[PDB]
């Protein structure tokens, strides 16, 4: 019995490891199946996360609200970081989203207007939603030369789920 | 002449009104087999928003950076911004993107974190934003309680174009 828990043990790694999403007890026994009780589940991750330990891997199994996912260690925390999120992808992300969001509150509104909002540079915000789709021309302001008035899109609606 | 000419502005109406994103020269020349020249084509627009006013519809098209479209007259402008931008969806949206922002910006953060950025009530951000994959653990932060850090996702970057 010791190989079949050693295989069982195996298939849960793999499972975990493939998962693209938290994986939870009733996925996990009815693949390998397995009819794990929530005690015996967290005892063989325990001894993964024992063996991880033992074997100097930089990542460990956690369960997290009834879901277990692999994490890397706190100590690669910086390197992560970098990777995942580096400064410059962040600007433009947070850049797009603040303008998307002055315009989910504001509209019609004018990059005047949310220059005003936002106290900004400004940018190339307004262009980049729209080449997404995101934001659309509601008309012009009623204001010197007539500036363009934006609005969010069903496009971005249907995306948000909104 | 006269049927042609009015057939043909029949077709341009019809193309621009169905079209879900603004119509070029380019375009409309190709769909009617008509080689319009820059000038032929805005005159034929002015024409049909001669006919609009005449008759007393409620919509106008209006040639932007060289798209057309139909647009609704200012004069239903709240209406209008009651049908799209109502209120409570303007909050959801706001909200949703705020947070979100702060995430990209801030990660890895907690719900403690962004609300202490934001200076919120709290809400259910953090939750619809989990539920529409956009956002993510990325592990437990080193304070009381140990309490779960969020990240964007990779689903977030590539929908976002980043």
């Amino acid at each position: 019995m010791q190989e079949q828990r050693q295989q069982l043990l195996r298939s849960l790694e793999a499972l975990i490891f493939s998962s693209e999403e938290p994986v939870n007890l009733q996925t996990l026994s009815q693949i390998t199946a397995h009819k794990f009780t929530p005690s015996e589940l967290q005892e063989a991750v325990d001894e993964l996360n024992r063996d991880y330990e033992a074997t100097g891997r930089t990542f460990r199994i956690h369960a997290i609200a009834g879901g277990y996912r692999f994490l890397t260690e706190p100590e690669f925390a910086d390197l992560v970081r970098q990777l995942l999120a580096p400064v410059i992808q962040r600007r433009l992300s947070r850049s797009m989203l603040e303008v998307l969001a002055v315009v989910a509150w504001h509209q019609p509104v004018t990059k005047g207007e949310i220059q005003q909002i936002r106290g900004a540079s400004p940018d190339y915000s307004i262009d980049r939603l729209l080449a997404r789709g995101l934001i659309e021309v509601r008309g012009r302001a009623d204001s010197p030369g007539r500036p363009l008035q934006y609005g969010t899109t069903e496009v971005f609606l249907d995306l948000f789920h909104l």
